[PDB]
Formats: C-alpha cells, sequence, structure tokens
C-alpha cells in the first residue's frame, strides 16, 4: 500500500488481496472511486505473427455512479465511452512492452466503486501500470498517468467532475521514467498554443511523481519478471544478409519519386518477393516468419535512413512541406452541406444533416444515458470502408469509432450554441493513404460552412511523422527529424502520428500515437510548432474554396413551425395511445410532439414532407 | 459522363472522381439521386474453392431518405430492405462471373444522396455493372436494370416513388447483351398474365439501352482486365476419364424411379467415393479439389443428359407432372389458424396468430422508420431450421435466405389480404423437411392457414418453382433445345439452370422471383416459364379446395378480442399509476395490452378470452 | 401415439408424422400443448477432441404464448428462461451418451402450439429423450421428466401454471431406467428437509412409469441404432501402461497436503509433460489426443483411489470438512451495501444497488420485455471474468454458464427478499478467484451484502456443493460404495461424479441443482446428499453470522430517495417540455429518474442525496 500525493488528490495504490490467481493486479483508488486492473498473458507463443494485446475497459454507471447498473439491466454491449477509454489505455502500455512478445495478453478493468467525483479512467491507465509491474509480464518501466485542466486560467491535476464540466482544457498525459512521453491525448476549447505547452510540461512533471511511488511499491514486494520461450526477433545474422542483398534495390525504390502508393508498395513488393526466396537458400531451418520480419526490419532501416542523412522523403518532399490540397462543396443539390476533401491520395467525402432535437433521447432511461447527449447537439459519425484501402472487410471497429471521435472533438469548439437543430456529419473516407481522421475535420468545417451552420472559425488539422535515430547503448535520441503531413508508408516506417487540429488562433484537438517507448518532451512542443505553420497553409487554401458560413440555410432543408388541434379532435388526430402519431411520422419522415394540449411541433426534413403531413392534419381536422 | 435516356427517365453514369483506390468505381445518378458502387476482387485465390462475392448494400437514411439511420449502424444492424436489394445486385452480377473464379470479391453500394423521388436500388443494380465493366475483374458483358411499373394501365420505366404507390406492378429486370434476362423479381396486385408478359417484353428493351450506353463508356476508358492467376477448371482430360469411370452408375441411379431424397443422395455418393479413389491413382499430381469438382461436372452432364434425351425426370414423372400435394386444417387447438402443407418430400408449417395493431410499432421513431409499417399489418415469418435437411447449424441471428424467402411469400399472399382488418396478421412459416420449393410451400400453407384462421381473403393463392435444362455448345454458347420442368426437386434445381418461383390466384399473377443460373435466358423461354407454371398452379389450387375452398364464417373462439373499458378521471391515476407503470405491469404479466382512446375510455386487446378474463379482474378489483 | 397417465394428467407422444428427415424427431403433447423435439448427429468425428452437444429450445410466443416472440430481432434462442430451459435439457441428457462419442450433435424444440396451462418445457426433456430413443443416436436408455409442486401440503405432478403460482416448490425430476436419478433443479420457499426428500421420492417414481411409455413406442416402432465408425475411449493397453509410469507420482502429489490450486496443477502437468513424452515412443502409433486422455484416465483413478481408500482428500481434508471462510462488509462507502466472501481460494465480491421501481424492471419496449419482471423487484447478475483463472477470454458474447449461475443464486436468495420494498434491489456477484463453488459463494456473499445494505430479509442463506466419487464395477455396473465430499475443489468437481449445489437457510431448503455426471445415481445418495449439506450449511451460517447477523437498522445515508415534487398545471408545459424532451434530458445528465403520478405532481427516484440536491436546483431554476 503505497500513496502518491498529487498537490491536492491522492493516489492510494495496493495489491495482494483482490484477484490473486492473474499475473497480476492492482487497486487504484483515489477519493472514494477504486478500480482493479489485471493482468494475464499466456506462456505459449500465439498463432499470430504480432503482439495480441488487448484492454477491455468496463463501466458498471453509465452516467458516474448516478445510473445504478447498466449490466445488470442491458447486456446490449459496450458504450463508445468504454471503447476509448481502452484505447487511451492501451496507447499508454503498448509501446513499453518488448519487441518480438508474441503471446496473447489481456488487461481488463473492473471499476470496484466510483463516487461520482473522481473520474476512473485516469485511475484506470494507473491500474494497468501497476498491474503490469508486480506481474512476471517483461514490461518497462512503470507509466505514470494524468489529466491536466484550465479552470479560470490555473492549472488542475486530475480534476473532478465539476471542475471537468468548467475546464477549457482536457489534456491526458501519461509518462515514462526520466520525464519521457508515451501518450498524449487532449482536446481544448480553441486555447492559445503556449497555455497548451505548458500543461503538457507540467503533467509529465505530476506522472514522474507517480512512477516514484509505483517503483517503490514494486520495491517492497518481490518482483521476478519470467523469462518467455523466446523472442520473436529477427536475427542479426539474417537481418544482416537482408542488408546485403536489397539496400540498393529498396534505396532506388525510395529515391524514385514517380511512385504513387499503390506502385511503391507494388516495387517494394518485388523485391520482398526475390530477397526472401534467396534468403531461404542460405537459411533452409529459419522460421519462415524470421524471414519476413528481416525484410521488413532492412525495408524500415533503408527507408529511414534516407530521411536522416539527406532530408529528403520518398515522395520528394523536404520534410515541412504539404500534399498537394483540393477542396470542394455543394456536390449534390439535396444534401443539407456536403464537401469533397482531397490531401495527396487521402479523399473524404463530408455531408452534414439536420435532424430534430429529440433525435439525441432515446429508447427509455438507461439507453439514453449509457450514451450521453452531446453537450450541442452535435455528433460525427466516421466510416472507412473496405474499399478505401481496396480491400475486402465484414461490413464494431474500435479504430473507426476513435476516430470519430476525435474529429467530433477538433470541430466542437466551434460549434454554434442553441442550434435549432442536431447537426450530424457524416465523414466517409473514400481513398486511405494518410491522415483520414484529420481530413475529416477539414472537410467537416467546409461541409458545416456549406450547410450554412454559423461556426466561429475553420478547423484544419494535420499529422506530424517522426523519423529518430537511438543509439543501440545508450538509448537516448542521437539526432530527429519531425515530417509535416506523412503518408501511410512514413507512419508505418515511422515513430509516431501526431494528429492535432485546431483553428487559425487556437488548438482544439490532439491525439499523440507514439510507437517508440518514451520521447523528449522537447520534440513534443517541436511538433505542435511544426503543425502550427502546417495548419495555417492548410486553412489558407480551405478558405479560397469557401471562407464564411452561408447567410441562410438551403431551400431543402429541414422546417419547423407548430401546428394547433383543438381539444374535440386530438383524440381522433393522435390515434388510440398515439398510434395516428407513431403511423404518421414513420411513413411521411416527419416528427411530431406535443408541446401542450393545445399545440404540435412538426419537424420535416424536406419542405415536401412537411407538404405531405400539412394536408393529412387538415384532412383529419375536417 | 455517359447519358442514357429511358422514356422520360434520364440516367448519367460516370467514374474516376471517387474512390479510385478500388479495382472498379461508379457513379450513376438519376435526377438528384447519386449512387457509387465499387468492386474488388483479390489477386491470391481463396482457400473456399468457390465464388466467395458477397454484396453488401447500404443506406444511410430510411423512410426515403429523411430519417438519417448511419449512426445507429452499431445498435441496429442491418435493415431488410437492404438486404432484399443486395440479394436482387447479387443475383443480377453473379452469373456472368467466369467458372472456375475462386476469388474474394467484394460489392459495395454507397448512396452519396436521395432525392426521396428516385428509387436508388435499380441505380445501385446499374452502378455494379459499370464498375465491374471498369474494373480490371473478368467479368462477361454489362448488365442494365429498369424497373416496370403499370400506372392507370400504362407502362412506366424507373417510376418514381409515389408512382409506385398507385402501381399495381413492381417488376426489376436486368437484361444482358442480345436481349436475355438475367434477374427477375417481380409483386403485382393480381395481374393478367398477358399484361406480365408485355411488361417483361418492354423491360427487356429499356435495358438493352443502358448497355449500350455502357459499352460506350467502356471503349472511352479504355479497360483492360487481369489475368487470373488460375481458373479453377477440371481439365478437360480428367472430365473425360471421371466420365467414363461413372456414366453407368450414375445413369442407373437417375432411372431409378423408387428413389427418395436421402437415398439418391447416398446412392451418388457411394459412386463418387468409389470414383475418387480411383481417379487420384491415375492423375496424382491433380488438385485435391480437382478431383471433387470433375466428378460434379460429370454427374450433372449425366443427370441432364436423361432429361433432353428422354423426357423423364429422375423420380419417373414427365415434365409438366407435379409431385403428390396433401394439405390439412386446425391441427392444433389453441392456435388461431393453423395448416401442414406437404408437397413431395418438403413439409411446411403455416401458423396465424393475431396480435394488435400497436405491435407493429417499434416504440422508437427511427427504428419503427428503418422498417417501415407493414401496408395492410400483414407480416410473414419464414424459419428454415437445421433439421428440415438432417444439418447442424447455428440458429442465433437471421440468414439472408430466410429473410429473402419470408419477403417473396409475404409478396405471394399480400394482394389477397383484406384491408382494415382489426388485427396485426402474422403468418410463421416452419420449414419441417425440405426437398424443394419450401418458399412457395409457405405460400400454399399459408393461404391455407389464413382461411383455417378466418380472415376473409380474396382468394387462395398457390406457387410452384420450374427448372430448367439445356443443352449449350461451348462452340459458340446459344441454347440448341430447352426442358422446362414443373415442382422441380432439390437435385433438379442444383443441377438445373433456373430457380422460376412464381405464385398467384386462380385468375392472376402476384409474385415471382427468377433465380438464372445461366448467363441469361431468351425471353420467350420465361414466357414459356410463365404459361407452364400457370397449369400447375391451377392443379395445385384445385387439390387445396378440397382441403379448404372459403374462410371459416368467424374466427376461433379463443381468438383475441377487443373491449373498451371506462375508468373515471380521479381513477385514472391510480388505475394508470406512477408515469403509466400499473398500465406496464399489467400488460407484460398478463399479457394483454392498454391503450388510452380519450379521457376516460381505453381500448383493451387480449390473445385470448381467458387472458382477458384476468384483465377486467385487475380493472374492477381497484378500489 | 403412446398415453402415459401422471394422476390427473395425460401424457401424448408420438412420432413418425412432422420432420422425417432427422434422425429423431418427437411430439409430446399434454393437454392443449405440443412440443416437437429433433434430434441429428453426424457420422463423421468432429475435429474437436470433446463431446459437441448443443441443446436449443425455442418459445415462438412470450408470456405464456400471449405475446408473439418470433417477427422479433434476437433470434429465438437467446432468453433468460429459454437459455435455463436449454440447459435443463442438456443435463438430462448428456451422462446418457456413450463415452467416446466425438460427434456433432444438436438437440432443438419447436413449440408448436402453448395453451397458456401445461408448461412446455417439462414436455421439451421427455421430447427429448423420445427423439433420442427413436434415433438411430447411440444414447443409454429413455429419460422421464416431472415437475413437482407442493400447493396446499399435497404434492401434484406437472403442476398447471395457476398451480405454480400458489406453489411453496418447484421441482423437476429427471429420471433413468432402474430408479435412478440424472438430473436435479430445485427452487423450494424454504420448504422442510424431509418435505423437500419426499418430493424427490415422489417424482421419481413418476419418471418410472413416462420410461415404461417410451419403452412402449421404442419397440413397437422397431428402433435400430447406428455403428459409430469409432468410439474414442482409450485402448486399455495404453492406459495399463500409463499406470505404470504415472502412479507414483501422481501418487505423492494428490497426498502432498501444502499443494494450492496452482501448484498442485503444475505438479500433475510436469508429470504429464514426462509421461506423454515416453507414451509416444512406447506407441508411435497411438493418437495424439489417445495419449493425452489416458493420461487423464490413470490420473483420474488415483484421484479417486485415495478418497475411496484412505477417506483423506487432496488438501488434507476429511469428508465432511469445509474450507476456511472468511467474509467482510462495506469495504468501499460508495456503494449501497457490499460483501467479499472467500471459500478456500474462491473469492467472490458482491455488491447491493437500489434502483428506480418503475424504470428499472420495465423495459423500453413492452413487447421486448418477454422476461417481463420479477415476482420481487430483485434479481441477480453472475460474473465470470476471464481472469479468476489467470485466463484470457472473450469479454463480450453470450455466456449460458454465466446465465445458469445467475439464477440459480437468485434463486437461492428469493424466499428471503422482503415484499413491496420501495426499490429494486440488485445483486452482483463478480468472481474475482474461482476454485470450487463460485455460484454457491455468490448465495453466501450475497447474503452478506444484502444485510449491509439494510434490506430487512427474512433469514441469512448459505450454499454448498457436495462431490461424490463412486465405485462401479465395468462388468455390470452397480455401485459398491462411495464417498460424499463437502465443499468440493474445482479438481474434486473434475474428476468427482456431481456438483450438488444446494442453499438455504438455516431451517430450510431454497434451491438445488444437481450436476449428476453420471448415467443416474440412486435416490439413497441423493438423501444423504442432502443430510450433509445441511451440517454444512449450519457451519457456514454460524462463520457468516459473526461478521454480520442482522441488517442495518436503516440504508446507508449516500442510498436513494424518493420524494415527490409539485409542479404547477400552468407550468407543466415547459417542465415537461416537447414531447417530454426536457425530463428525458434532465434524467439523462443526471441519474435522476422523474414519473408524473398526477396532472399535478411528480415523484423523483434520485440515485444518491447528492443527485437529488442537482436535480432539485434543475427544476427550481425553471420555476425562475
Amino acid at each position: 500500500a503505497v500513496a502518491v500525493d498529487l498537490g491536492n488528490r491522492k493516489l492510494e495504490i495496493s495489491s495482494g488481496k483482490l484477484a490473486r490467481f492473474a499475473d497480476g493486479s492492482a487497486v487504484v483508488q483515489s477519493g472514494d472511486t477504486a478500480v482493479m486492473v489485471t493482468a494475464v498473458s499466456k506462456t505459449k507463443p500465439s498463432p499470430s505473427q504480432f503482439m495480441p494485446l488487448v484492454v477491455d475497459y468496463r463501466q458498471k454507471a453509465a452516467a458516474a455512479g448516478r445510473i445504478p447498473t447498466n449490466y445488470l439491466r442491458r447486456e446490449i454491449g459496450t458504450s463508445d465511452k468504454e471503447i476509448l477509454t481502452s484505447r487511451i489505455i492501451d496507447r499508454s502500455i503498448r509501446p513499453l512492452f518488448p519487441a518480438g512478445y508474441f503471446y496473447d495478453t489481456q488487461v481488463l478493468c473492473n471499476l470496484l466503486a466510483v463516487d461520482g467525483v473522481n473520474e476512473p479512467d485516469v485511475l484506470a491507465i494507473n491500474g494497468a501500470s501497476v498491474a503490469l509491474s508486480l506481474s512476471d509480464i517483461p514490461w518497462n518501466g512503470p507509466v505514470g498517468a494524468v489529466r491536466i485542466g484550465i479552470i479560470d486560467g490555473e492549472y488542475v491535476v486530475n480534476p473532478t467532475r465539476k471542475e471537468m464540466s468548467s475546464s477549457t482544457l482536457n489534456l491526458v498525459v501519461a509518462g515514462a521514467p526520466k520525464s519521457q512521453i508515451v501518450m498524449l491525448e487532449a482536446s481544448a476549447e480553441n486555447i492559445l498554443q503556449q497555455d497548451f505547452c505548458h500543461a503538457i510540461k507540467v503533467g509529465v512533471k505530476y506522472t514522474q511523481q507517480i512512477i516514484q511511488g509505483i517503483q517503490q511499491l514494486v520495491k517492497e514486494t518481490g518482483v521476478t519478471k519470467r523469462t518467455p520461450q523466446k523472442l520473436f526477433t529477427p536475427s542479426p545474422e539474417i537481418v544482416k544478409y537482408t542488408h546485403k542483398l536489397a539496400m540498393e534495390r529498396l534505396y532506388a525504390v525510395f529515391t524514385d519519386y514517380e511512385h504513387d502508393k499503390v506502385s511503391r508498395d507494388e516495387a517494394v513488393n518485388k523485391i520482398r518477393l526475390d530477397t526472401e526466396e534467396q534468403l531461404k537458400e542460405k537459411f533452409p531451418e529459419a522460421d519462415p516468419y524470421e524471414i519476413i520480419e528481416s525484410f521488413n526490419v532492412v525495408a524500415k532501416e533503408v527507408f529511414r535512413s534516407i530521411v536522416l542523412n539527406e532530408y529528403k522523403r520518398c515522395d520528394g518532399r523536404d520534410l515541412t512541406s504539404l500534399r498537394n490540397v483540393s477542396c470542394e462543396v455543394d456536390m449534390f443539390k439535396t444534401l443539407h452541406g456536403s464537401a469533397l476533401f482531397q490531401r495527396g491520395q487521402t479523399q473524404v467525402l463530408c455531408t452534414v444533416t439536420f435532424d430534430s432535437l429529440e433525435s439525441g433521447i432515446k429508447s427509455d432511461q438507461v439507453i439514453t444515458a449509457i450514451n450521453g447527449i452531446k453537450d450541442k447537439n452535435f455528433m460525427l459519425h466516421y466510416e472507412f470502408p473496405p474499399y478505401a484501402t481496396n480491400e475486402i472487410g465484414k461490413v464494431l471497429n474500435r479504430r473507426e469509432l476513435g476516430h470519430g471521435a476525435l474529429a467530433e472533438k477538433a470541430l466542437y469548439p466551434v460549434i454554434p450554441r442553441d442550434f435549432p437543430f442536431t447537426i450530424r456529419v457524416t465523414s466517409e473516407v473514400l481513398e486511405s493513404n494518410g491522415s483520414s481522421s484529420m481530413a475529416s475535420a477539414c472537410g467537416g468545417s467546409l461541409a458545416l460552412m456549406d450547410s450554412g451552420v454559423p461556426i466561429s472559425s475553420a478547423v484544419a488539422g494535420v499529422a506530424i511523422g517522426l523519423v529518430t535515430k537511438t543509439d543501440p547503448e545508450k538509448g537516448e535520441i542521437e539526432d530527429y527529424r519531425l515530417l509535416t503531413d506523412i503518408l501511410g508508408i512514413e507512419d508505418y516506417n515511422g515513430d509516431m502520428d501526431f494528429k492535432i487540429a485546431g483553428t487559425n488562433k487556437g488548438i482544439t484537438a490532439l491525439q499523440a500515437d507514439i510507437k517508440l517507448p518514451g520521447i523528449p518532451i522537447k520534440i513534443v512542443m517541436e511538433a505542435i510548432q511544426q503543425a502550427s505553420v502546417a495548419k495555417k497553409e492548410i486553412l489558407q487554401i480551405m478558405n479560397k474554396t469557401i471562407s464564411k458560413p452561408r447567410a441562410s440555410r438551403k431551400e431543402n432543408g429541414p422546417v419547423v413551425e407548430t401546428v394547433q388541434v383543438p381539444l374535440s379532435k386530438r383524440a381522433k388526430f393522435v390515434g388510440p395511445g398515439g398510434y395516428n402519431l407513431k403511423k404518421l411520422q414513420a411513413e411521411t419522415g416527419v416528427t411530431i410532439s406535443q408541446v401542450d394540449e393545445e399545440t404540435f411541433s412538426v419537424f420535416a426534413p424536406t419542405p415536401s414532407a412537411m407538404h405531405e403531413a400539412r394536408d393529412f392534419i387538415t384532412e383529419i381536422c375536417k
């Protein structure tokens, strides 16, 4: 039992009492909120040729504490808050696993109690670190996680629910030993870059105190890490031979600036086919997967050496240049708003649909409390069809759900208040070669302006890559390069996917997907600054297509007006138990609600829809 | 780009702007409705050893694009309209794929915009043809698809949404080059055969103009086709050896008229097992699947040669002869209506249940509008349990075949359903055993159970399936001669060329679903199939009328009742309860349904008079 | 069409008309309720090296046939009643399958008609018996299933729905020939042990009449059984060789009394790894699984021979001794009630949370509320997370075992739940560690949490699992001698013959579920299993009573509050909003549940006093 003090909060960490059969277990308590996290890792190697790691964060109360149970009454599935928290925990712990740890691993978070004051999502990240630290699963140093908010200009560590609602910043920082950063996830109300950068430095300082406390608990209880059967990494002898065979051919492919996505991959695949054939001959007894991974290591090394040595990217761009950006609005007449955003070979179609206010709340209390009503009546739906990458796939996706929330909070600060309709932005990825999620914010802002929503300002996002050269002995970063508007290959062979969105005068969202086991804080600051100048250029291009919201909504847009029905005719109009109202609203598409005993409010998505419902009302009234 | 004129309708086809990463892509626009269709096919052969093609039609908003539904995809799943459209698109494009194309193919439909006037489902079929034509996926000639309706006695191509509501016919025709019909799917309000035949002729002519427009776009684009890694067809020399080995054994089995479904299947399996081993020794290098498929080619060829040369089926009857038909009603006392229909070795148990009119609502706006409210408060649920074929399979969820077969039988029985019936009519058809057209048997059995239940339907409805066996030379590819078979068995559909299901009353046609496996068939074959099915439908209706010819004068005594109760407004607070909790509690415990009509009156629906009996007790026991 | 007379009830069994393609099919009718059951078994051995038997029970309607269920999504298989009924049928027929019958088998039940008077679930078990009897699927003897209830002190066979609503006992007995018992499932209203045991005796007598009727139809029809192409029992010569190689090593492991669950398994697995790499060399031609099952046969025999000959268990306990029991209460301040029950290495955390009476139990769609309501506003949820066994599992997806265990523990605690409680009582049982009867630990832990919440229950409920190890000659098949084990471990259940989970108060029996793995056990063994469990239950209740003996005088101060607030009729339009939008919004941002009582007042349920603080300032703000 080790206590950690963070300014004015307490973090009680304990182990050895509950769930003693799991490989690792821990209980993290702040105030009256307790979360127990367990870690289980199979001893046998996994058949899958990667690191199978799943994180499941389960809650029992929907609206924190207030709803008693969602699991007892509704087994229908996992909300988006549970999925998002699982992704944040997964991002914080995955980089610290050793390379080649091909073993099935599950991290489960069980919310023992919640007081409705201290949020359990932050304690769940720390619980995963403590459970993995005390376990025998091979894992690197402990990770501390805090949430930084800004209330009345002051930075608050782990703000309560009451303060979180009044905060202009919602930033979560996961830090490694030596003040490294392994996870960043923020949503801000268009705050300045200077305020945003200060909060990151404050957060990393607080996570070091948690790491010191966890290391103390690891010292008290004897922790002996297991020895895995074998770590699945290609042998240096095989990797060296692959470098001799295919360095020149791979170098020529990556120095050929005429390649597109499909031709670059085909050229690399042709080298892979030839090299793997002679690799098996040289090593007849080698693992078949070891041949595949050895080529991927050599190809990644060759790709990264060009950026570091020559400052030239595989498509001929320099470190700061953007890809070609094309914008378009008013694609189809019947849509309330539309926009087609193109960035290199990434195409995104964004649509804006207006709906009734009542569409937010559905199906009694528990269902509408599992997924709470959005603060402003505005949600974003993200789709990643299989053909976006020329693929076959079945049509709950974790990546697509997470990207939708990332783009939704990027556009959230500029959405106006008290809009007379629900705003539903649908972002569809038609072609994928880069940051389609960031293109959803740019295209979503264009479609919002085209639909007539009076947003405060345009929102643009970009992804910043990173290529580093780490010393094999010290482990420190000798030198690094930051890339603007990375491709798919640069993200695949890079060290991070630093997606950040915002307006021209502020920052609205950030999601750093760091693949390295921690990066220095100054690299994060330079990534924010590099993306600041890249965002200005993108907003310059988008403003040429459209610079301000349209004066009025489209003529074929939704209408809302009241209809008066007498007391005598209400029985016939509503029908037996509201059957007539439910029948009319189901075929003509309108939504009718009673505001009082006399007047009803009718919402029709199109003027034609209201025309049908208007004659239907009058014929009953006569 | 390329525009095609269809009467007063204008069609636009374009490509090269959206989804450029897919193997094929196209945008088909009619009016303000735009649909984008993509085709993706893998280059590595799939281990499934068949055609893994899957079509997923998707709509972003229900109720003619008025109520968005894309966001609740997680909590809703796929609607029935989307599944039915996917089956129609699959039927139109599957027969044109080359034989042995065992590569994972998926076709996606993305409704870019819908204006609530032009239906996007027909444009989706056309988009699938253009996307495949422009792609490098090996696919035969383009397919045009139109919808034909009959409004005020005139034939309309691609009618608007408000035009099909007043239409007596809803027919979708997919055509291949040279006026060959690929897919047929219709649902008419008991229209004459001559009117039905004329609409098909008009539709095929309209699809030819679409094909001509698509071919122009293909030539302009400059499409080149990939060379597949391998086409998994058996070697001609392997089939020649297999034919010599099992020609006589298979001939004797198919000429034995004492066989049933099970005994015939195990008889050909005995020859297959013996031939399998001998083929392996002769051709050790041959693939394990190549040996299996070669026997299937020989068995299919021997099976068809008997029909073509001798005009006799495997079970001994002639081309126009039906199998034994037996009917029975009122087997169980407590069922509102019931019927047991037997045709050959196919047995279907049909049950009729009367529910409240409020059961058609799903209590929430979006989900209710996703599938809509039934037109006559009539629905049909079709169940195909695994024991119908002596098989083991999961029963969770609803597969696409069950959904499609339920809508087909529902469309067959829809025109005769009366209007303003005081209850929701639910028909459940369970295939107890399957050897033939169970979906058509659900139409016949459903009609019998509807009359037994006491619903005053206009006329009895019967449905039959028509097979087809054609001889085609590989040199050219046109049909030389053909045989049309009445009431085909499972082996005759499996080894046949089409599954021509059609139902109707004695003086009209109500539903049709042609499932053609050939790459198009002449229109004259379709006309003959409709005529041959009308004769068989008359024979089946003759047998059914002996069991029951008119609906019962009234519903069964144990049937549902509707009553109106009076509660004073002061009493309403404690009778209804806090938030209606008392009413909801009485609903689940007893089974009755109470709906407020006005301030004092409450309408009560009880499935049984006994269930009603314990409902007035609750009303009076208060105070 | 053989008819069987069971007192005043008539049972009609027919075959040969419907579903003739299936391997076996039968129709069982009682009154106006008819149930058709089919059985299909594949003739090709399954790749999975066990018996893949699945039973699916489907009802076309809910609320005893009043509400049609099909026409809806969520198929038909998944439902509270349907999953439990499938579990009852599965346990009635599973023990009678031959050993080594690794063939895919499915049993399906279709409710042809339901009259709302006779229960189709009992007919479904008999239908599964007839369908398997008439099929060519190798099955060992028909079984008969009856339901026994006590209505006015008299015992009623197959009670109607009206009689079950007034019955103090809900017992289902499945009997094999020669008066054996295959399945027991009871839900008693805290009845006396002598009355409970008499009902079992009466039930077994009635099942013998059904077996007599089924056997008449089998001979009349002329059933002939198939010959499976292979039975996967290990060869006698390999099993005897594994015995000579691992008997001494396994004997030392099971006589080592300092082993725990994990250490014992690793010690056994060490012997398995060393023995298997010697059996393969001795029999290079042996099937790979035949080696695996040969070691399992030897290990199971050695484990059972110790308790038979020495009366000593693997952990040093005697036959009637319990494991260590530890209990804690109110470990977390914010929970309405909590308890941490520990039994040996089995650890269960139980939580009690109150709910709004109305919105809690009533679902959104009144049609979708097929399991409409619990008689008392009380239900239990059982969770078996994968880390309870140090495993990785599907955290989602339907779990039949989890559903069955939740209803079993809920049945145990139901008779002591008070009536007309202001809130919906929801008990959560989470198995943090599992080494035995976590289901019965949920009964004891749930009892402690209920008293800690202030719920005035009548008495404390304790449960226990009784195992059994028998000696049976292979020449004939009778039981010579046997041992009954109190509070069995996981290994004792795995290598045992029966998992006799029974719960009750200190003066009665509330629930029972006998998981008999043998092809029937004598009525005598069941009698002493109940008596032995009575002694163990009293010992457990004394340990729990030390932690807490009576319910708290009041609920926790941070518990739910229900009180009304007056809303003027002139302000009703603005407060409720357009079509109840404002009430839905307020009830979603906060946990407060608002229900309109009359035209001027609204009843407000608040989960916490702070929740009503937020709600009160929200409504008063509207008043301006």
